[PDB]
């Protein structure tokens, strides 16, 4: 009744949005990009997206490929584990596609909760 539950969506997009610019910039460099904190790592050309998985108590953070070059589609995704009845257990799903560069967000929950950008 009294989740927040468009609240939790937007925070969630929130803490993987600007994830999209870090990839950006790591690729176009040609360094791929590994997850978790650190520091870059010069020796294999990895840059790390700097961010804790568990960051946002919603839920959990994930890299696929891990590391990532960008010559094969990347996904960021928000599980939202830690989140109220509604949104527990939804996934939004960031996309780069790398045969032409461009991002997507889908996500399974509700469709009144979906993020503005985000499709089913």
């Amino acid at each position: 009744g009294t989740e927040f539950a468009r609240s939790e969506g937007a925070s969630a997009l929130a803490s993987v949005n600007p994830l999209k610019t870090t990839v950006e910039e790591a690729l176009s460099r040609g360094w791929s990009v590994k997850s978790g904190t650190g520091t870059e790592d010069a020796t294999k050309k990895e840059v790390p997206l700097g961010v804790a998985a568990d960051a946002n108590k919603l839920g959990t953070i994930a890299l696929k490929p891990d590391p990532a070059d960008g010559t094969a589609d990347i996904t960021l995704t928000f599980t939202m584990g830690g989140a109220g009845p509604k949104n527990k257990g939804k996934i939004i799903t960031l996309t780069r596609t790398a045969a032409d560069g461009l991002w997507k967000c889908t996500s399974d929950q509700d469709e009144q909760f979906i993020p503005k950008g985000c499709s089913r």
